[PDB]
């Protein structure tokens, strides 16, 4: 019946993964999404990692669904004229092109304010404006490696590491995405548009805020307790990397499920819950350590934690991860397998929450999306295709008063050329 | 002068970080937030991990800035009572609680809608309704075994890797604040409040969004091309880990520079960006590779991609990272120095961003925050200390009409029991 963002025009002026999930999401909310893309080749990720000869790649068609797409050169003098006027009549202009890149077209703030007072810019960058690294480019590691994650995630005695998920794009994605709601419900209120600016770096800070934490423990205390480094090891001027500790103050570790040697998400993750330490202890027939002073407390069972996960792992390398989950939890232990990709993509409840969802594209036919991931009572969107490359210029144009002719002629001069 | 959400009364029934970081940057946009705390312990995060005795820890400070602190036993008819005044006035309630925990307060959804049927609801789970796992306890990392992280984070020939990123904590709170923004936009249009759920493995699976394309591509071929394993080493049936990949279309790794034997953050990230080729070469004194079609090509380039990074290893590991980025970026190269908390907590740059913040906290003195990571060019957040325990009680219940005896009254009668 009605949606979030019903009525909103957006410009969707980006590409890769960064700019292009944050619009995306704005289109579920019932926004409209109209992307614009250089003529004859478009958003990069049309053409990055095809899995068919020709057609839009996954890269594509999972960051774009339900968008518009409009081919337009803004370095020419006709595609700024057309550019202007579609940022007259937009709520939003959304950009992630590397530094500098719109300014040059001639599209700076200061001009988007000018052309229309109410219109919300957002903007994706590597870095902030007073950063040292303000003109650099940044794909989705190098901001995971400026922002602190890269440092903290892996092994005290391994590289730092890269972290799957998308700490750089699609976490910024979302972030300009906080932003630009809230734009919205203060233009409520003033009338007025304004500036979102997100930087990489800082959506990876936002998520890193617990290593921000400990570094000021380690600053003042010289050790964090609850690390793997104590009390045997060696704590340096900087949070280490602590492997698959818990993070937080319940300690965990990633445990060997069956099949380990062979298949590499056969693994549990199983935190040691302080206030459900009887049940885990009843859970791995340890009853003993009930009220054993060398266990009874977290602070007693620190020195000696990895002898415990190693007691529970001689549990769970026994049974199929499934099946510790369905043993372990009913102690009220926090647990969970390690899903491999495979098993998330054929998941019945993720296709029944709408988490992984099945979408026909043109010429592609089925594939798998992640849907919305938040859940809203009051609606649902619809999650469609992803628009081929230029399909909707004419309509866009017809929208904005160009007549049929002129569409025409347009197009035709920019293929004579 | 203004803010996107003055005005906006939020009730903060949350504990640890998924719920809090939601709610901190409500709180920041403007909104009151009166957080609702157990008496006499309060949020968990008060007493964990503290680095001074018996004051608030780092944990909850990081986290709870710009929020009010309310003592109420709600499972006490009395609690109940002065919460369904709340819950009357409010305008957003956000609880994460354990499964099934507020329900059996009697503050379901169905009951909420009855008091006031203008408040959005919140609730973050560790996982969705229809879930196997609905009832499951879900910490940080339990989150990130769930929801693919762990299965594709790490390398080939080692276990699953958590990520020291809060991608089942902070990053689930962005999820939910998203779906609030939008409800309160949604609300301008239908008078209504409505229920938003996030699950910490639906939070988790958005950001990995590529993995679940890359899962798709490995189903369609066989093989990835771009993954470490092609073309010498073998696919299995999932997305397997991939070290430090570049997990998109432009290839990279980490690095090592000088001082890595003993410095753990003594590297970069690098990404040899395809249309960057011959800055590339011309960085690295390879001249010749600008045009030897064994390495002018992606494609080319793929199958002896390791030989690459390890002929520009031999240039990153002779100087200080900082250095490193200083000449390769003036090529146009994407790339950073892994920066370690230590550095994060002393950038000026940061600082000047407004990224990580001092705060004066009543008893501690200074500690440094994450700050708002967006940027708004109509207002600046102010960020401000945390609540000591029940520190606004009384204030509270004064704004809800309660006398000051009566006040004195509820205090004396629960200090007496
Ligand atoms: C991702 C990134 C590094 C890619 O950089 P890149 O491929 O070298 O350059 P871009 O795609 O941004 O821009 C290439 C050109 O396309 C131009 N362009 C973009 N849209 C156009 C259009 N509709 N018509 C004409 N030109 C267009 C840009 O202005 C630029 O031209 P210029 O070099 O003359 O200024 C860069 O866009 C960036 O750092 N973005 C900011 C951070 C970000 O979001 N990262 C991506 C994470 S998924
Ligand atoms: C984090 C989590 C696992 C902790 O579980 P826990 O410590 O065993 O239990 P909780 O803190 O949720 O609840 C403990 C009790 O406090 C009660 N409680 C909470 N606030 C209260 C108040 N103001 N007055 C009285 N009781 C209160 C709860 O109802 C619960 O009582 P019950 O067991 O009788 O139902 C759990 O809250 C959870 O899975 N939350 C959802 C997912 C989530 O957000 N995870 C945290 C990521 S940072």
């Amino acid at each position: 019946l009605s949606t979030p963002l019903q009525g909103i025009k957006v410009l969707d002026f980006t590409g890769v993964q960064s700019g292009p999930s944050c619009t995306q999401m704005l289109a579920w909310f019932g926004a409209d999404v109209i992307k614009i893309e250089r003529p004859g080749v478009g958003d990069v990720t049309r053409h990055q990692l095809r899995d068919i000869p020709d057609i839009d790649a996954l890269y594509f068609t999972m960051l774009n669904s339900n968008k518009r797409s409009i081919e337009l050169n803004t370095k020419t003098a006709e595609g700024k004229e057309v550019m202007e006027k579609l940022i007259r009549e937009a709520d939003i202009l959304v950009e992630n092109f590397h530094p500098g890149a719109i300014d040059h077209m001639g599209f700076t703030w200061e001009h988007i304010q000018e052309i229309n007072p109410r219109l919300i810019f957002g903007s994706i960058k590597g870095f902030d404006e007073c950063s040292p690294y303000v003109n650099v480019k940044a794909y989705e590691n190098v901001a995971q490696a400026a922002g602190g994650a890269a440092s903290t995630t892996g092994f005290w005695d391994g590289p730092p590491l890269v972290s799957a998920a998308a700490l750089g794009d699609s976490n910024t994605g979302m972030h300009l995405l906080i932003g630009l709601l809230a734009a919205l419900l203060h233009r409520e209120k003033t009338g007025r548009g304004q500036r979102v600016t997100m930087s990489m770096q800082d959506a990876v800070l936002n998520l890193c805020r617990v290593k921000l934490r400990d570094q000021q423990r380690l600053d003042k205390l010289g050790y964090l307790e609850e690390y793997p480094q104590y009390p045997n090891g060696t704590f340096g001027d900087a949070v280490p990397r602590g492997g698959n500790a818990g993070g937080g103050g319940q300690p965990g570790w990633i445990l060997k499920c069956k099949g380990w040697e062979t298949d590499p998400n056969a693994y549990i993750y199983f935190t040691i819950q302080e206030q459900n330490w009887e049940n885990t202890c009843k859970a791995i027939g340890k009853p003993e350590w009930i009220t054993d002073p060398a266990y009874s407390t977290a602070h007693a069972r620190q020195p000696h934690i990895f002898d415990i996960f190693a007691e529970i792992e001689k549990y769970t390398v026994t049974i199929d991860k499934h099946e510790a989950v369905a043993y372990l939890t009913q102690f009220d232990i926090p647990c969970a397998p390690v899903l491999s990709m495979k098993e998330i993509s054929l998941d019945p409840s993720l296709r029944q929450s709408g988490s992984v969802v099945e979408v026909e594209q043109p010429l592609r036919g089925k594939y798998l999306t992640v849907g919305c991931p938040m859940k809203f009572s009051a609606f649902t969107p619809d999650i469609k295709a992803a628009p081929l490359l230029g399909e909707h210029t004419a309509a866009v144009l017809q929208e904005l008063g160009y007549s049929d002719d002129e569409i025409a002629a347009m197009k035709q001069n920019h293929a004579i050329e």
